[PDB]
DNA sequence: GGGTTT
DNA sequence: GGGTTT
């Protein structure tokens, strides 16, 4: 049930227009975009639509990747000319820029003008085409009353020449869906969007400091800073039943400033001390393949070594398999190894030696048995309780005594598909001019993700959420946090301060220039 | 003056290892200045280490940063790494051997792990298993003021009093009570004192909020306090526009052994020294590098004029003998070679390497400001001769000439030259680097650097307060409410650390 | 303070 | 967010 307004935005995109569309939090911008992408792929070809957002989690929300990863620009810091040369040195990224017909960019408010101009420069040069983005069709989506770009001065995306020359058409949504049960809640949010909080709104938000329902549902929690988020995630993890599994990163290398090293290690995004349990909610923080990327969300199923996981995966791919195969692998692990390995640079092999000494195996420490929940896939004819496989699997797991046990994670994509991944340690490095590492880390590419920074929460729908505004420092940050909620009953707000909720005048000015959904219908009848 | 202040001095004189404390403005640093004199007469002038946690707080008592005194650099490595670094330096090794007393002011911004490392270094160097190798300790400060700064995501800071070194070394604690700085306003003192403990009632909040009114439009340039360097720099550059002079621009010169420009740009972000430094006659500045015994990080001064070294040598000669024979200035004016010969009569490879980078630090004529010719105005052919000598400097760097003032009120006239900063690998290879003047504008201060100052006229903007004790430090700099303006006061952002509350209950 | 990376 | 160095 897309609205008339939402569908008209899809049809304008179908007709080939360069559009920016927008609307308050939870007006269905990303939900419509999911549908739009399906039809753009049929117009341009499945691989010829770049699906992108300003953050990894917001990109995963629509089945896409970071604009940075897609473009091939890294952090995109330098001169446009250097970035273009960096991109064309990557055959994957050069072909992508030559081949795509459409570029979808969600949560665009966090992309600064300098980035937009450089992306435009890169597309024009690669495609040998002086049209606004080398002629790529533009679908820009977001709300500039939400978070602005991180400025580490930055200008908004709509201030760039690339924007003003590329964006042909704008459409504004008005109906709020996320909080549709509660019209008074919507008005509180919409005035907060514009920075205009009155006494009754302040009273109503301050009422929400009461704790959330005590149900067994683990709440989402939103904070301004990573230190708050990490503290809240590790707090929740300690409350989870179960033995903790600790993954201590291996850090190097040669940079002398100890503090600078730690600051740089932070932006590898995986923590120095990763603590995990069965059932922990985790986020992938490295771009590993097409569908396992920075922002992919998952749940820890158990901890297994690769040998145990091979048998488990074989069992989950054929539950009615005769247990004879599993018994051979139990009593003859050399055949498990051969069976497993039948299916599977130089400084690369020197990173594998470092990864070999990661999460070191304790030959003395007893291997806890597999949580019984992992055999539920079988346990949905009296002979057909030949689930002797379960004890066979438990034996094979005990034979992992003195081997490293990695988290098995079920990742869930935005289209609801799932993927089982035994998550291996990864490596991050910053190197000098002779390729010696200045700063390096080996760690699982995971972090706890019940709690989110408000930045990474932007784009999420959170039906049970606690928000602590104590450390908000950006315009729109408080609004993003509170507008994640679905119902007032599923929202707790701590440290609400109306003086720290103020909108950017440039955005107020810009939004008076935008066209309505009714003008969108007029364009469509003009189109056809 | 007070009996309480004198008795702290008497205890130190008697040899005790002392921590002493009290609310902001109780005279801890004023009494420290007299105590330092007494200790120097006991141990020897060079044998009392006078230090503090920040450069500006150190200058307030005629000292230097504890890091600079210790020889440990940034002081983040483990104890054995730092010990080797210190003893590898002969000046710092002799200091650690020779001093009989170590004075540390504003001790609340020093982490416990640093005190443990200094303890280790002192015991090893002096071959002595007593606390800090038998050095007498005088620690001073207020832990309800700012805590130690750490950018470590993984390890939280520990207050100095949590360290084994403190618990074993600090034998004696004294608490001062009478607040002197806000003497004539007893209600302001109560407002500040409960604010120190995180207690602010409705009436006190309304009182602070009333101080949003502007400060009087007298001739006096107010000091201005902000939480962040960005705010500080914006305020300093605003006030720089308020001065009538012509602007003088100093652009930094960057380099390093790195070739990947996106990493070099990622790393240059960290540097204190600006890409661009703007100065005028009369600008208030602060030295940010330790250059010699009395020109250090924290030295405050005022820009007099901008001169090349040839001109300054002439100006310096004139200020050192205003009843000069004018024939010398005419000779120098009409024969700059003789100027240089006289200049150089008074006077490596990697050092000549940067010294050639430094020669490229400037490049079109501009007459001097009439202020620099004060002479003895308490017949004057010397003035326009100096102007002539100046105009010949077309085509060379005209550096800021700065009048620095120490806390003892002694002044010092310095022509300030560029300096270097580098980020290095473990073999001291420079990865990225910057050449720039060791100066920043200093009308506005961060609240961190203000800790320890007394500011009779101050504007405070608390908008970006993020740290326990920060609002309290800012507002307690003021002498009177009449001299204080407060913007963006937030009572929720002022609560004390429970470990500090607990620590002081025991004293 | 906060995203972004073969 | 802030501070500390040749
Ligand atoms: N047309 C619609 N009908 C019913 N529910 C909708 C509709 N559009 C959006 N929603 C729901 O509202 C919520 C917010 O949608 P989303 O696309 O994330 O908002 P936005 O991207 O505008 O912030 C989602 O839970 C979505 O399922
Ligand atoms: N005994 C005293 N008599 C008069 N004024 C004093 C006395 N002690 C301190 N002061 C004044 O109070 C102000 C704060 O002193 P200071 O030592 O800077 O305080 P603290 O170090 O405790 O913050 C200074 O201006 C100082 O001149
Ligand atoms: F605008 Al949204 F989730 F994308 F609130
Ligand atoms: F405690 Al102070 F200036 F040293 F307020
Ligand atoms: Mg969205
Ligand atoms: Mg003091």
């Amino acid at each position: 049930g897309l609205s008339k307004e939402q569908e008209s935005i899809i049809k304008l995109a179908e007709n080939g227009h360069n559009i920016f569309y927008t609307g308050s939090a939870g007006t269905g911008k990303s939900i419509l975009l999911r549908e739009m992408i399906k039809v753009l792929k049929g117009i341009y070809g499945r691989e010829n639509v770049a699906v992108t957002a300003s953050t990894g989690l917001a990109a995963c929300n629509i089945g896409g990747i970071t604009i940075h990863s897609f473009a091939g620009i890294g952090l995109g810091k330098g001169d446009a000319d250097k970035l273009y040369k960096k991109v064309r040195r990557s055959r994957k990224h050069l072909r992508r820029w030559e081949n795509i017909g459409a570029l979808v960019v969600d949560e665009i408010s966090m992309l600064d003008a300098e980035l937009l101009d450089k992306l435009d420069f890169i597309a024009r040069k690669i495609r040998k085409n002086h049209q606004p983005f080398g002629g790529i069709q533009l679908i820009f989506c977001g709300d500039f009353f939400q978070l602005p770009p991180v400025s580490k001065p930055t200008k908004f995306a709509f201030e760039s020449k690339a924007w003003k020359e590329g964006v042909k058409m704008t459409i504004m949504l008005q109906k709020v869906f996320r909080q549709r049960g509660d019209v008074k809640f919507i008005d509180m949010l919409n005035r907060m969007r514009l920075g205009n909080i009155d006494d009754e709104t302040e009273r109503e938000f301050k009422k929400l400091s009461r704790p959330l329902p005590d149900d067994e549902i683990i709440p989402a929690e939103l904070y301004s800073t990573r230190m708050e988020v990490e503290r809240a995630n590790n707090s929740r993890l300690s409350k989870l039943p179960g033995q903790v599994h600790i993954f201590n990163a291996i850090d190097g290398g040669a940079l002398e400033d100890e503090e600078l090293k730690e600051r740089l290690l932070q932006n590898f995004l995986a923590p120095k001390e990763l603590h995990l349990k069965v059932g922990a909610q985790v986020m992938m923080v490295k771009n590993l393949d097409a569908t396992l990327v920075n922002g992919s969300l998952g749940k820890v199923i158990e901890f297994m070594d690769p040998e145990t996981y091979f048998c488990y995966e074989a069992l989950t791919n054929d539950p009615s398999m005769p247990p004879e195969k599993l018994e051979t692998w139990a009593e003859n692990p050399s055949k498990l190894k051969a069976a497993m390995e039948r299916e599977q640079s130089a400084v690369a092999s020197r990173k594998s030696s470092v990864k070999e000494g990661f999460a070191k195996s304790d030959i003395g420490e007893p291997v806890s048995p597999l949580d019984s929940s992992v055999f539920d896939f079988m346990k949905r004819v009296v002979l057909e309780n030949i689930k002797r496989k379960e004890q066979l699997m438990q034996t094979i797991h005990q034979n992992s005594a003195g081997k490293r046990r990695l988290p098995l994670v079920r990742f869930k994509a935005s289209d609801m598909s799932t993927r089982m991944v035994l998550v291996e340690p990864e490596d991050w490095a910053i190197e000098d001019e002779n390729e010696k590492p200045l700063v390096s880390r080996v760690q699982l590419p995971l972090m706890l993700a019940w709690s989110l920074s408000i930045h990474k929460s932007q784009g999420q729908t959170l039906p049970k959420v606690k928000v602590d505004l104590r450390r908000v420092f950006e315009k729109g940050q408080a609004y993003v946090a509170l507008s994640r909620a679905v119902s007032r009953e599923g929202l707790q707000v701590l440290n609400f301060d109306r003086t720290r909720i103020k909108a950017h005048q440039k955005v107020i000015d810009f939004y008076l220039t935008l066209s309505s959904a009714e003008s969108a219908y007029k364009q469509l009848e003009a189109d056809e």
